[PDB]
């Protein structure tokens, strides 16, 4: 039993939440492919429903594009629709710059990072699952917070 294999297991929970959300993109997207909605509309749906996704004690959700800007945020919503590439944590991390290079590399992964809590302001250490959906250029996410 490994050090690798504990932290397998506490953040494959974190993947598999994301995995469940992301059939939400997964659906819209269909709809989009065959013709029944137009994929701003797929996606405005999407969005919508994700952003009241909640598990364990209010942990969420968030979207954001490979640009990167925001697309969905559930507790920080003033970040949605602006460029997020200069945001860096107390640490120094560039949040968004490090998930959309992750992505690209590995098309999914694990990232660590300082973050309010939702309705707090003080930066507390996260770490999170986020998963590239390749039809529509977004990252999906969510962490866990150290406590």
């Amino acid at each position: 039993q490994t050090h690798e294999d504990l932290y397998r297991a506490k953040s494959e929970k974190t993947m598999h939440v994301v995995q469940t959300a992301s059939g939400i993109l997964t659906f819209y997207q269909g709809l989009e492919a065959a013709g029944s909605m137009t994929r701003e509309a797929a996606q405005q749906q999407a969005l919508k429903e994700i952003k009241g996704l909640r598990y364990s004690q209010n942990d969420y959700f968030w979207i954001n594009d490979l640009r990167p800007v925001m697309i969905m945020h559930p507790t920080n919503p003033k970040l949605e629709g602006q460029d997020i590439s200069t945001i860096k944590d107390p640490d120094g991390f560039a949040v968004f710059n490090e998930m959309v290079a992750l992505v690209k590399s590995k098309g999914a992964g694990m990232v660590n990072y300082r973050w309010p809590k939702p309705g707090a302001s003080e930066p507390v250490k996260k770490t999170s699952y986020v998963q590239l959906f390749q039809p529509w250029g977004w990252i999906l996410g969510s962490g866990v917070y150290v406590d």
